[PDB]
Parts: C-alpha cells; structure tokens; sequence
C-alpha cells in the first residue's frame, strides 16, 4: 500500500554527470562514451559564429575532481557535444528518445557537476515542465530507466516567467516552440492530462479509495465535450486501449471511470481527498501506476 | 523556481542494496563494508510471526543457511548476530561501493529518501517524513521490507530508516540502523495500530515561508499572535505543538523574507479557519507537512 510520486534510481545517470565552464558561464554536461553533451547557450546569438571562434583548451569539463580534456566539438541543433580524450567508464547503456506530452520522466537536478536532487515530472501539453531549478541547473537532464537501458528524453536549457522550465531532446532540438536566447516568450495555455488523471483515479481505487466511483458510464464523445470545458486533454481511443489492464484488474470500464471524473469536475471533491490529494493529480501515466502498485525493479 | 518533493540521488545507496534469503523467505539487505544488515523477520516463517523467540530461532541457524546475493554474486555468510530489530550478516567480501556513511536515529517530522528495493534490486526513489505517530506514509508492496530510508548531506549517507512492516491502515514501521524501532512498534503480527495522526506544524510553516520566497503572498495577513494562542487553535485542527525550538529553527526564513514566525503562524491560524477559496499555494489546494526548514533552504537557496 502507498503512492508516492516515484523516480527511477538515478545511480546509472549520476555517473555521467560532468561541469563545463566555457568562460564566465558554468552549466552541467551528461558524458557518455567520449562525448559530453551541454547546452549550446554555454559558449540574437549567431550560434555559428561563437562557435567558430573557440577551440578545444577553451572549454574545461571536470568530471569529480578531474580535468577531462577537450579534443573536438561540435553543435547539433541546441546541444553542444564535447569530444573528450577519456571515454567514461561509468557510461549505462541508453538511448536518447523524444518524449510526447503526457509522458513522465526523472530528473536529476546538478550544480556544478554535483547532483543534488531527483524528482519526477510530465512533459506539459503546453511542453514546458513544471520543474525545481534554480541558475546553474542548465544542462541537468531527464531520463526514463526500462530494464537496465536509461533512455535520455530531456536537456534543462532555460526558465520562463512564470515559473516553468524548457529544455530540449538529447538531439538538441526543443520541446515546445521556444527558442535559445533572451527574447519574449512565455508557456501557453495549459491543460490538464486526462488519460493521467483517469491512471491516478484507478490507483486510488487499488488502493482502497472508491467514494468516487459511480453507478454511471458515458459516451467517449460526451466525456470529450465535458474534457473541453474544463481544459482536460480530449481522450482518444489509444488512451482507451492503455487503460485496458487497468479496467481488466479493477472491473471498472474505462468509460465508468470517465463518468466518475466527468463528476468530479461538475461537482468537484466536497471535502474529500483521493489519495492524500485535494486535486486531481496528471503526472502519473498508466505505465507508472502499472509499475508502482506491482513493483518492477532496475 | 519552482518546488517539488525532491528525493536524494540514490546511486550511493544502489551500489549497497542485496538480497537476502532464509528459508522461504526473501527480502532486502544492505551490504556496508563487510557485513549486511537486514530486518530479523526474514529468520522467521509466516506461523512464527504471532510470538517469534528471535533468540531460539536465531541459535538453531548457521551462517550457511542465509544466501545473500550481490547483483549476480552471492555473498559468502562467515558470521551473524543480532542487534534489537536487525540481522548483521558478516561477509568474506566487503562492499566496494561502500560510500562514506552514519547511521542517524532521526525525530518526527524529519524528510528522508526511500529507496523502494524487491529482491535486492532497486525500483524507484520517493521522498517522505516520520511521522508525528512514527509511522511513514510510504508505498510498499510485499519483498520491500530491508528497503531503506536516507539522506545525503555532502558526501557523506545518513541512513536512518529501514522498512520492517505495513500496519492495518496501510502505513509503515520500521527501525532506525542499530535496529530500534520507531514507535511503539513490535515486529510481531499482533494487533497494533498507528495513534491518531498530526499535522507537522514547523514543516507547514517552512512551506508557507518556501511560498513567499517563490512569490506568493496571497495568504499572509495584518496580525500576530501569541505562541500559546497559535498552539490552542492549532490543537483544535490535530496540528502538533508549535515549540521554541521550532520557532528558533524558522528563524532564518523569517530573516530572509521580512515576515516574523509568529506573523506567519496567524497566516496559518487563518488558513487553517477559511480553507483556500479555491486557490493553490506551491501548485497544492492542502497544507503540505513533508518539507522541513532545512529542505527549504536547500531547495531555495
Ligand atoms: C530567469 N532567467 C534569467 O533571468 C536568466 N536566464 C536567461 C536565459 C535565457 C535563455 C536561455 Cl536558453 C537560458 C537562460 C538562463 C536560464 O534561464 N537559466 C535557468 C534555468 N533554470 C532555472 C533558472 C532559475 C533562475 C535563473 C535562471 C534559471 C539564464
Ligand atoms: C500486510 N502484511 C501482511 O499481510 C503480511 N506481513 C506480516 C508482517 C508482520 C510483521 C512484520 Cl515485522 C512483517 C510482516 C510482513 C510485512 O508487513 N511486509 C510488508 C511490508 N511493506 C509493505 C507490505 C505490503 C503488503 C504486504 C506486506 C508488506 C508480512
Ligand atoms: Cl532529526
């Protein structure tokens, strides 16, 4: 019994955490093999033209207390990659994914080369996450454990003003229309993720906790037209089909379920609370809840 | 910006988590230099639980019958002895991975990282405090138990916790790392429950003041209060007691933010009467109690 909002072990992700200083500006690099790979943004930037200027002695990476010396660099969309002369022996086996909205992640937040923290998020529909960094978190990244493989989806490069933080794939090229440099953009509007809430709403029920739960079902066309109303997510069949062990292992039909939430949002709690939680929680996905109320292990 | 339930990077205490077997029974081990530590239950069957003899059940077993197993390897038993509520398995192999290491006997309301562990094998990182009735909200599932609880200050990991058992109303006991329980806990199945819960008051507080650093202010007020009045409407709401010590601890966030302890106390007094009127603080619609003064600092500074 339980639910915490859970991160993978970051064990295999902090031992490619490194420190790159180019100049005045420090930021954190993830060093897998021989490359290092860190937000461009450390070097209106013609990103080209900075680029071009630098050579190899002047950029210092530092992985613990040693030097790693730099012997080539080149950029791929907003991601600078650091040939280094010593491959890292700590190096996991990964891949690097692009990850959709909906979709959670770990991440693990460093200063200086030193991981301080983990903690999960989703990827927003809007694609900002609604992260803890503070300046100096650049580069920090966000990774997804499956078997013994850490699929690398997400680069820390900047802060909005509201709050929220954008970043890019491990491939440099960014979640969500925003651009590397100083200039007028905010998140846009944001809405709730449905198919997450609906994966939350059946782990309660696993965990005991049915007061919400309702006599009622209802057409996936009618939940859609309430899910507009009330800035969720529209449900797809995909959706439908995900939460199919779910339903199978509670015996509530996905569509009951809807009709339990479409009641929660006219009605709202009453006093009431879902596992611990006086809203409705969106950052937990079929799969993790799947995953938390069985026990799968890394 | 930002505030979230953040956990400690785990890696440090990956590289020390083993299976241990007695039996029928398998659960979780950590392996520091030369010797394991484990919950004394694993010794005991599901018949034995009611009234085990520790001592009886423990003399008739020889270092050969625990198997302990590291990744792949299994680990030689060349000795074994009891401290309270934990087995020490001595090892032919010390670990390693050993980092460098405290055992800490922490108080209610203290955070610490779990590190949720099924047949020695780690499968995820959560963040939580000791609860004022000892227990801890945590999320478990059977072959957890030796699953520990930690914190990282520098380079050094404080273990402070490890996972005995799931009470009735689906919160945990367990024992610090010399093998005392927290609580008034035993590691029998006999009927025992958790005491009524409280809300950690100090933490509430340090919340509020993580808030205001972030930019909210939405909640604060125009009064004060006295500490013995704070402490009887906080009573009425089953919040714990609001102590000196506690309000000397909040001292630098009061200094950082401009606002008294006692200042943000009527805040609370006030929040706790009116509820929030549909607003959230920190992206919460209820009080949170799991961040301490000192995860504040950390987290905003
Ligand atoms: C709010 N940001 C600033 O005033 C300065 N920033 C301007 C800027 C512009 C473009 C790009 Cl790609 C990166 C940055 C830098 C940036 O966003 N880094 C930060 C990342 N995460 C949390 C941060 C909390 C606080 C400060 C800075 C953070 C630095
Ligand atoms: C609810 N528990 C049971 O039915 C069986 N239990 C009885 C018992 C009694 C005393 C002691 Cl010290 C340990 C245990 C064992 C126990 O609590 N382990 C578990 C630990 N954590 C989460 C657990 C979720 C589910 C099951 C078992 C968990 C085993
Ligand atoms: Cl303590």
């Amino acid at each position: 019994s339980g639910f915490r909002k859970m991160a993978f072990p970051s064990g295999k992700v902090e031992g490619c955490m490194v420190q790159v200083t180019c100049g005045t500006t420090t930021l954190n690099g993830l060093w897998l093999d021989d490359v290092v790979y860190c937000p461009r943004h450390v070097i209106n930037p013609n990103y080209e033209d900075l680029l071009i200027r630098k050579s190899n002695h002047n950029f210092l990476v530092q992985a613990g207390n040693v030097q790693l010396r730099v012997i080539g660099h080149s950029m791929q969309n907003c991601v600078l990659k650091l040939k280094v002369d010593t491959a890292n022996p700590k190096t996991p086996k990964y891949k690097f994914v692009r990850i959709q909205p909906g979709q959670t992640f770990s991440v693990l937040a460093c200063y200086n080369g030193s991981p301080s923290g983990v903690y999960q998020c989703a990827m927003r529909p809007n694609f900002t996450i609604k992260g803890s960094f503070l300046n100096g978190s650049c580069g920090s990244v966000g990774f997804n454990i499956d078997y013994d493989c850490v699929s690398f989806c997400y680069m820390h490069h900047m802060e909005l003003p509201t709050g929220v933080h954008a970043g890019t794939d491990l491939e440099g090229n960014f979640y969500g229309p925003f651009v590397d440099r100083q200039t007028a953009q905010a998140a846009g509007t944001d809405t709730t993720i449905t198919v997450n809430v609906l994966a939350w709403l059946y782990a309660a029920v696993i965990n005991g906790d049915r007061w919400f739960l309702n006599r009622f079902t209802t057409t996936l066309n009618d939940f859609n037209l309430v899910a507009m109303k009330y800035n969720y997510e529209p449900l797809t069949q995909d959706h439908v089909d995900i939460l199919g062990p779910l339903s199978a292992q509670t015996g509530i039909a996905v569509l009951d379920m809807c009709a339990s939430l479409k009641e929660l949002l006219q009605n709202g709690m009453n006093g009431r609370t879902i596992l611990g939680s006086a809203l409705l929680e969106d950052e937990f996905t079929p799969f993790d809840v799947v995953r938390q109320c069985s026990g799968v292990t890394f």
